[PDB]
């Protein structure tokens, strides 16, 4: 029957979904959450075997295990284990276009397992077998006997064993199809990998049983009292004297609890369910959940019969919560939504698309550390656990059914065709189901990328009816059609509109304010944090705080998709698209993370943290007002330290309690300060402080800081003059000038400082030149490739410009001595087949002192695409351990992504001043610094730099970070000025006009000098 | 202007005279002005400016200079914008291009005497013999930004001996949003803390 090649046939014997179930046959485990001997796990080690189609593989098989095949373990993605290659491609398909058919060589991975039964499960009741996920199809059968099928790669299928089993040995077989119709419905931007890749578990249930119950939370107008309503539903015969009793408990403390027989109340002119029941529970003052403060209650459901026998008993965590949209406002619990929010995949770089217990928390620990207060499930429902922990740690939950047909054209040429209704209907309703009690769910979506079809408006109602308590979200076809309740742009930009044909993007600010809208609008995806990135990060952030309607956003994404592979030598390297020998393939564009595949945060990560504070700040005069963003807590695990520097030198610093009702200010009145003992700007930092270890943070935590500028007194101190001159030396070839342990050689030909001694030794591997570009970032490039040269790019603007190729031709070079001085002035022409690009001016003034300041002015053809940068550069002689600032830091900052850091004296070991981007590129910038020590080396002035062992030239011509080689001596590149790195998209040129070096004339000045 | 430094060193084929100034008050220090002066063999004065502003202090409402000229030339010719009055704020009407016109209309005069006629854009200004290029704002009159503000009414001013003349790097935005509390937006405040400009002074 080929029920691969068929949407009409979806799954075969499936049994009904419904929340998670253990029939604990103990009421006090299931209070408490403890592991049931009902629920058994199947994980571990299975047997396995690949072939090239379903067609060939032996009937042997079905009986008995294939003496070829591995013992492999279980869950895993069988790309994982080498049997096949993963592919990494966006949107085209990985197959074909041409549904519902798929390729006849399609990858089938035979899995089979002999284990154990006890009869006492077969006496009575039910064993089912349970599959939390398998991609992307499979049959199944069990001692020899077909049993079903199902399709559905992120959500559980489970069937009856209960008539196939025996006691003692069994054995499954599981034939497991790569490709399927549910293919076409699998598009997502990831691997596409396959296999039994969630849990397998066997469940025994009593043949009178709970098989479904929703549990509801309803409230007055203040919250102060709620009506717990839990919906139960029996299979197995019904009796008189069966009963549901449900009990809602706070920790040890028993809450409420109530007991009914079944029958419920009449429904129409037939009657009412026989076979549910509903209990109501009133809970007077409820604890109430947020991601702020996630208190749970347990609500345990128990069937048992009048006499008091218990028969089994479900439960589940409770958040009494509630979310409603209303007058435009996203509310959780009456007030009005901030979401900080991130987009997160399951992706694991060596276990593929499986997930464990472990990354899951520390995911979680990470995003809580780093002001997230919510996650977008990208774009599938996810690993059940990942549900409880949400719920547990607190954070709000954007589920998403399982469908995306990005490749397809029009994108919603399958959403729109009413026989892919069917198919789409079970990956919506399938997921409402089973995830439908968990307070973390705040928000159901539709799915992604499919456009917008008329089986998303069906989906979409038959959501609003089933569970009225969240609203509905869909970004297909436009962002704001009849199928979502919220304005969920992705890529959307802050003033920028993007008026593209039938689904503008237009600027978020003014989508709000369209003729005749008023929802919300909360961006699905959004700072696309590719690479270098995370450029213009808070321009949203000021725009999400001033408008109530912009509730924020999701930012794309968490975790870099790559994957680890080994060389030669067995070390390990992480690849990305291609790098299997998958084509065709997107390359990079698998990594778009905050954080590498380990988990080890990329630089982005903090300008999110401090973007995303929750507490706002403010001065005047000495006078610090601290404003929380908290909507239910008050700030009772928070202390604020407060530090003035001077230069970097610390003058005073102090603690003070802070006690900030949600929403509230507290004035804080710093204490006098003293006058500062020499010249220089008195810098403010503040620092918010959790003294208190939390579920998700150590005692010391930070949460979030500020800086200001406070009084600055300038220098007015003259230099006491030099005991010496220096001595300059004119050479038909050089000019050349000594001055005590010193000398600078400057060419005459070239124009160019070509060496500098200490003592001696030579200082220069490279002379000290001009550079007005940079290796460029995944932003700079965008779509551009090789053989599809996107010529809108700013790289290839760039290269068009022949900024890359241009040679400096020089203008002018001479030298005059002052009174106490050495000057020599240069002037250089870059040119490009015969057009002049840039003109750069300088002059070169070496002192008694032994300083050599040099000033340049340069000038940037009107007409030439802006550069990326204004500066110098050269390659040390020397290697040494430590970099130290005074500046921006610590971490890698540019100028449209420099908010987190701070000024202050910062020392790192030179390896902390390269940032190991995968794919490489500019790296490791630090702006606004005043002075940079390295070796015997000091420059001083008012600069951005970066310093390492790879040139600009090699990390453009490296395409993996494993393959770059130190070079010899230091790479330094000093820069008067830099130009943004953007993010908006990675796709488009995103980099706002302000940060944009278009200003035709540039003045900068460095003194170099000895430590 | 308390004066830090004043020197003079012979070239080659020019004499460099280099100066440090700062402008205190109370013993706050607001502002420091660094220059040089090179005058060559072609008899042209390029003026070279570097201007420290302290954060603390209001940022000011320009960073330029200014003289009394004894000159009185009855033309104004400029390359640059206008031909009418622009300022940061309030400029896309101008257009770039080389304009002449009388003195007099140079000046504008509001009622209520203020800072005026400023031209912004400027390349290279000609008036007498004098000619001054660079890429400055300017404007040019016989009447003193200190008689502007001691003036209440246009009709109560009066021609001074000479033309003076205000050429500035940098000018602060004029506003408007309101007329009765700050108004210039972030971008029009002079805030950068260092400024650069140069101006070549020479006749002809
Ligand atoms: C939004 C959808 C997501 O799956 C990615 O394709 C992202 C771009 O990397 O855009
Ligand atoms: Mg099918
Ligand atoms: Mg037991
Ligand atoms: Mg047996
Ligand atoms: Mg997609
Ligand atoms: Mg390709
Ligand atoms: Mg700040
Ligand atoms: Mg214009
Ligand atoms: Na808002
Ligand atoms: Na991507
Ligand atoms: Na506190
Ligand atoms: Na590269
Ligand atoms: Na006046």
């Amino acid at each position: 029957r080929r029920d691969w090649e068929n949407p009409g046939v979806t799954q075969l014997n499936r049994l009904a979904a419904h929340p998670p179930f253990a029939s604990w046959r103990n009421s006090e485990e299931a209070r408490t959450d403890r592991p049931s001997q009902q629920l058994r796990s199947l994980n571990g080690e299975w047997r396995f075997a690949w072939f090239p189609a379903p067609e060939a593989v032996p009937e042997s098989w079905l009986e008995c295990d294939l003496p070829e095949a591995d013992t492999v373990v279980v869950p895993s993605n069988w790309q994982m284990h080498g049997y096949d290659a993963p592919i990494y491609t966006n949107v085209t398909y990985p197959i074909t276009v041409n549904p519902p058919f798929v390729p006849t060589e399609n990858p089938t991975g035979c899995y089979s397992l002999t284990f154990n039964v006890d009869e006492s499960w077969l006496q009575e009741g039910q064993t089912r077998i349970i599959f939390d996920g398998v991609n992307s199809a499979f049959h199944l059968w069990c001692n020899g006997r077909w049993v079903g099928y199902g399709q559905d790669s992120r959500l559980p299928s489970e069937f009856d064993l209960s008539a196939f089993l025996r006691a003692g040995e069994n054995r499954l077989a599981v034939m497991v199809l790569r490709w399927s119709d549910g293919s076409y419905l699998e598009d997502q931007d990831m691997w596409r990998m396959s296999g039994i890749f969630r849990d397998v578990s066997l469940l025994h249930k009593p043949t009178t049983q709970i098989s479904d119950f929703h549990v509801a939370t309803r409230f007055n107008d203040d919250f102060s009292r709620a009506v717990l309503e839990a919906e139960v539903q029996m299979c197995g015969e019904l009796r008189d004297y069966l009963r549901v009793t449900v009990s809602l408990w706070q920790g040890e403390t028993q809450v409420a609890s109530g007991t009914a027989p079944f029958g419920g109340e009449i429904i129409d002119e037939r009657g009412g369910y026989a076979d549910r029941v509903t209990l109501r529970l009133n809970v007077e003052n409820p604890k109430l959940w947020s991601a702020e403060i996630p208190n749970l209650y347990r609500a345990v459901v128990e069937l048992h019969t009048a006499d008091g026998t218990l028969i089994e008993a479900e439960a589940c965590d409770v958040g009494f919560r509630e979310v409603r949209i209303e007058n435009g406002l996203l509310l959780l619990n009456g007030k009005p939504l901030l979401i900080r929010g991130v987009n997160r995949h399951e992706h694991h770089p060596l276990h593929g698309q499986v997930m464990d217990e472990q990354t899951m928390v520390q995911d979680i620990l990470l995003m809580k550390q780093n002001n997230f207060n919510a996650v977008r499930c990208s774009h599938y429902p996810n690993h059940p656990l990942w549900y409880t922990l949400c719920d547990r740690y607190g954070l709000y939950v954007v589920d998403e059914a399982n469908i995306e047909t990005h490749g397809m054209v029009p994108m919603n040429r399958l959403t729109d065709d009413p026989r892919w209704l069917p198919a789409m209907s079970e990956r919506v309703t399938r997921m409402v189901q089973r995830d439908r009690n968990h307070p973390s769910v705040i928000i159901w979506s539709l799915g992604n990328e499919s456009g917008h079809g008329a089986n998303h408006d069906a989906l979409y109602r038959w959501i609003k009816s089933v569970d009225p308590s969240r609203p509905v979200q869909y970004e297909g076809g436009g962002a704001d059609t009849t199928a979502t309740d919220i304005i969920c742009p992705m890529y959307a930009r802050v003033d920028e509109d993007q008026p593209f044909p039938a689904v503008p993007k237009w600027s978020i600010k003014k989508w709000l304010s369209l003729p005749g809208e008023t929802r919300p609008l909360i961006l699905c995806e959004y700072a696309h944090a590719m690479g270098n990135s995370l450029g213009g990060f808070a321009k949203y952030w000021q725009a999400f705080r001033q408008y109530p309607r912009l509730q924020g956003g999701f930012v794309w994404d968490w975790v870099d998709q790559s994957l680890i592979k080994y060389d030669e030598n067995g070390n390990p390297w992480s690849a990305y698209g291609g790098d299997f020998g998958d084509t065709p393939n997107d390359r990079q564009f698998c990594m778009n993370g905050l954080v590498f595949a380990d988990r080890t945060p990329h630089p982005a990560l903090t300008e999110a943290k401090h973007q995303q504070q929750f507490f706002q700040f403010r001065l005047s005069g000495q006078t610090i007002e601290v404003t929380s963003e908290y909507l239910f807590r008050h700030s009772d695990n928070e202390l604020l330290h407060w530090m003035v520097a001077l230069d970097g030198k610390p003058l005073a610093s102090g603690e003070v309690p802070l006690d900030v009702a949600p929403q509230g200010k507290q004035l804080i009145e710093l204490p006098e300060l003293p006058q500062p003992e020499s010249a220089g700007q008195l810098w403010l930092t503040v620092r918010v402080v959790q003294p208190n270890a939390t579920a998700w943070s150590e005692a010391g935590h930070i949460s979030a800081w500020q800086q200001w500028r406070l009084a600055e007194n300038l220098s007015v101190t003259l230099p006491a003059a030099s005991h010496a001159i220096p001595h300059l030396t004119t050479s038909e070839m050089d000019f050349c000038i000594e001055l005590g342990n010193k000398r600078w050689q400057f060419n005459r030909q070239s124009g160019f400082l070509s060496q500098m001694w200490i003592g001696d030794k030579k200082q220069l591997l490279t002379p000290l030149r001009d550079q007005f570009t940079r290796a460029p970032l995944d932003n700079d490039i965008g779509v551009s490739e090789a053989t599809r040269i996107d010529p809108n790019a700013w790289v290839e603007r760039w290269k068009a410009a022949g900024h890359y190729q241009a040679e400096a031709a020089l203008l002018q070079c001479t030298a005059d001595t002052l009174a106490d001085a050495v000057l020599i002035t240069t002037a250089h022409a870059w040119q490009h087949q015969g057009k002049t690009l840039f003109i750069s001016r300088k002059t070169y003034r070496i002192d008694g002192s032994g300083q050599m300041a040099i000033t340049v002015d340069v000038e940037v053809a009107s007409d030439t695409p802006h550069p990326a940068r204004i500066g110098l550069n050269c390659q040390l002689a020397q290697v040494a351990e430590r970099v130290n600032w005074l500046g921006l830091g610590p971490q890698e900052n540019y100028p449209d992504r420099l908010t987190a850091a701070c000024f202050d004296r910062w020392d790192l070991p030179l390896s902390d001043m390269y940032t190991p981007y995968v794919f490489p590129s500019e790296n490791g910038l630090r702006c606004g610094t005043r002075e940079l020590n390295y070796g015997p080396h000091q420059w001083r002035g008012d600069f951005q730099f970066n310093i390492s062992r790879y040139s600009q030239q090699q990390l453009m011509e490296t395409s993996h970070r494993h393959l770059l080689h130190a070079e010899e001596g230091t790479w330094l590149n000093i820069d008067g000025f830099h130009m943004g790195i953007g993010g908006d998209d990675s796709w488009s040129p995103s980099v706002s006009a302000e940060f944009q070096l278009s200003a035709g004339r540039y003045h900068y000045q460095l003194v170099w000098c000895q430590k």
